[PDB]
């Protein structure tokens, strides 16, 4: 004759995420972090060296949430002009995924005096050449890179340590939608990697 | 002195989810289902009405998936030349998402003789307008619809039943990426949506 009580509806269902003010977070300096590829040429020549010896190169990045006014901003590092990127990097063979993205995002923004336990997407790339793909192409059986997307659970407050030649910055969602020439193919549709997330503005 | 085994990684880090062969799929032909909106006037002029009594407009969304040689396709709902749909439609005032969802696809595609676990994402359209957003642009308080995306996972085989004036299709992914112009910003995003899927190609 007894009812249960019925359990919490599915993480897979509705994910709910807590954000916080632009304001609960600041940055102090550190060292300059220099670019490991000074050029295109250098780039695709590294990534060729590399697939010889090791294989598809296995990139991980972190997706940092913050608000203002209730809008949802991600963090990201400016190097240029026109030039961002996801706090992240490449991991080492044999290296586990969200223990090389804690390590990358620990040298990238690690103060000097992280909670992983979301999957938002994935991308490839299938030549030696600039373009990246949500899914593998037909036919293509030995991608060059694949690219992989965590959102990152920020505390409350938090101090964070910026490379010099980086500036951090909280970008809107409406700075990123469909902005592919602003930012890139993936930093442009990460509003719409987000939207199913239910954040709280804190 | 005794060890734990680890339990299965969350869900939220690794969703997989079984896809079955196109050939595993057939269809069958029920009587045409007209559009309720017969131009884009009408469509518009509806919205403005129902919005004044029952507030915004919820609707709810369908993403089926099959694979052909290993690469994920989406099913759609061909209407046009140039005009395709996701199975699903406009829940009625109080009525819960998934429940609705399952009610609108039996409707579409119900055999004349659902598993929903998973949102995938959220749209919002601010005004009695086209555009529509993945997120609530700033200062909007009163957005006139909000479109919530599922995805359902299909049973090894299935028999659909599809209204006349519809063909279903199986779209595959590099048809869809950045192809707003053929499908909308919606169905167009879908790839990147899909991505964070772990699929296994049964």
């Amino acid at each position: 004759g007894n009812k249960y009580i019925q359990q919490t509806k599915p993480l897979t269902l509705e994910r709910t995420i807590n954000l916080y003010p632009l304001t609960n977070y600041t940055f102090g300096t550190k060292e300059p972090l220099y670019e490991k590829d000074s050029s295109v040429a250098a780039r695709f020549q590294r990534m060729r060296e590399e697939f010889d010896k090791i294989g598809m190169r296995r990139t991980v990045e972190g997706v940092l949430i913050v608000h203002e006014h209730r809008l949802p901003h991600v963090l990201l590092l400016q190097l240029g002009t026109t030039f961002f990127k996801l706090p992240g990097g490449e991991l080492n063979p044999g290296e586990d995924e969200v223990e090389g993205l804690k390590r990358l995002m620990t040298e990238i923004l690690g103060r000097q005096d992280w909670v992983i336990d979301d999957c938002i997407g994935n991308w490839w790339r299938p030549n030696f050449e600039p373009p990246q793909y949500p899914y593998i192409p037909a036919h293509i059986t030995k991608p060059k890179e694949h690219k992989k997307l965590f959102l990152v659970q920020l505390q409350e407050k938090a101090l964070f340590a910026v490379p010099k030649n980086y500036k951090l910055v909280a970008a809107p969602l409406f700075e990123l939608y469909d902005n592919a020439p602003g930012y890139g193919p993936i930093i442009s549709s990460l509003p719409q990697l987000l939207s199913r997330f239910n954040f709280i503005y804190n």
